[PDB]
């Protein structure tokens, strides 16, 4: 015991509004939106400039047409690194916001984030006791804390794991059930609530590669994996040319140019999209277990001008509908990336500061794809 226990206050199992099945629960999802660069960021809620999320933020999600939120959340930062307690303030303060998309007939899926890397670089042999006992610690605190919510609150153990080959992925499946456990070991609600589990930084190709068994729960049918999107790179994140390749400008069928052919897809086209969400539709759904895609977006490139800015964001539109469609049609739950921002190179589709939308033809897209 390197850190006290946090299961102090264990509850009677309780089923009451936890009746749905993963499958079930999943039926009901169709678009979300990540909470992006808020509850997760370094220094505190607002260090990465946005506001802190408000009543008014979550009702402008909801009446826009998203049914959940996926929300990162930071805990490190707010723990003494002696005992592993986190901040009683900042519990409380994540328990209101649960409370808050909750009263806005929100699903929301509450993780550990990257967190300063602490668990999600380190999938190694020689860190494995020390991130077991810190996942334990806080698990057991964040699942005593939101233990009485109902089915429409989810938990989420990891976000990206730094996993490359088959000995990191035994350390991972570690890690995984260290989760499990801790939250099933509160009993309440939590003796039932769907948790979400991580495929080797949510890759899809190292995930069908690596990922062989689901860990094990006392809970009967309440599992679902998580895989992100942000193919191809070239387009939906790439800033700046390299040695290996070029930034692509444009995309998908019938937005392609004419004039500046190099800023064209080599890569990741229509077809290679649907054939990587297959491999999730085999490996999962076909076999009773949903598949919650919990990050993708391609970046505004609002540094083009004339045609080219026109063109650019025509692609880039029609990149989010095809993703959604095609995501939904394979039995795959999109959750969009929004960072908040509206800027160069930024994702936010709402202005936050002041609850209108920033971006009505990517939110269209979405809402067409849906
Ligand atoms: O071949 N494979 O196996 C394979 C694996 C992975 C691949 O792609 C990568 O997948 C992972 C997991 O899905 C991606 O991680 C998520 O990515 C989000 C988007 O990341 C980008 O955002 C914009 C750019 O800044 C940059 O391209 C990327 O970071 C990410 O959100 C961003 O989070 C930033 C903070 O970063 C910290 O936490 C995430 C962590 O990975 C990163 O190392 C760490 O530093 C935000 O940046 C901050 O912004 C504030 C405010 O402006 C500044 O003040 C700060 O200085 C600055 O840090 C950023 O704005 C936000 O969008 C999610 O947190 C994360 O889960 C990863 O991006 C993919 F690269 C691929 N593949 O080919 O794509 C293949």
């Amino acid at each position: 015991g390197l850190y006290p226990s946090y299961n102090t206050s264990p509850a009677a199992p309780d089923s009451t509004g936890m009746q749905s099945t993963a499958v079930q629960l999943a039926g009901k999802i169709r678009l979300g939106w990540n909470i992006g660069n808020t509850m997760e960021a370094i220094g505190g809620e607002t260090a990465w400039g946005n506001p802190m999320v408000s009543n008014e933020l979550l009702k402008l999600v909801k009446d826009s047409g998203f049914d959940a939120v996926r929300i990162p959340v930071a805990w490190d930062q707010y723990a003494n690194q002696e005992s592993a307690e986190i901040s009683a303030a900042w519990l409380n303060r994540v328990k209101q916001v649960v409370q808050m998309a909750i009263d806005n007939e929100l699903y929301v899926l509450i993780n550990i984030h990257w967190d300063g890397g602490w668990l999600e670089n380190n999938i190694t042999p020689a860190k494995k006791d020390e991130n077991n006992a810190k996942q334990k610690a806080f698990w057991e605190q964040i699942a005593t804390h939101l233990r009485d919510f109902d089915e429409h609150l989810l938990f989420a153990g990891t976000n990206a794991p730094n996993a490359e080959n088959a000995e990191q992925m035994d350390v991972l499946n570690s890690y995984l059930q260290t989760f499990v456990d801790a939250v099933r070991s509160t009993g309440g609600k939590n003796a039932y609530r769907v948790l979400v589990l991580q495929g080797p930084v949510t890759d899809i190709e190292k995930t069908n590669e690596l990922w062989t068994h689901m860990p094990a729960d006392t809970a009967t049918d309440r599992l679902m994996a998580e895989v992100h999107f942000y193919t191809p790179y070239n387009f939906a994140l790439m800033r700046q040319d390299e040695s290996w390749g070029k930034q692509f400008y444009y995309w998908g069928e019938g937005f392609l140019s004419t004039t500046d052919t190099e800023r064209n897809p080599t890569w990741g086209e229509e077809a290679t999209i649907d054939q990587l969400f297959d491999l999730m539709k085999t490996k999962f759904v076909d076999q009773g277990i949903p598949v919650v895609l919990g990050e993708f977006s391609a970046m505004r490139r609002t540094n083009l001008t004339g045609d080219a800015l026109t063109l650019h964001l025509a692609g880039r539109a029609y990149y989010h509908k095809y993703v959604t469609q095609q995501a939904l049609a394979r039995g795959l739950l999109p959750f969009y990336w929004d960072n908040g921002g509206n800027d160069n190179f930024s994702s936010g589709i709402f202005n936050r500061q002041q609850n209108t939308v920033f971006d009505q033809q990517v939110l269209d897209a979405l809402l067409e794809g849906a």
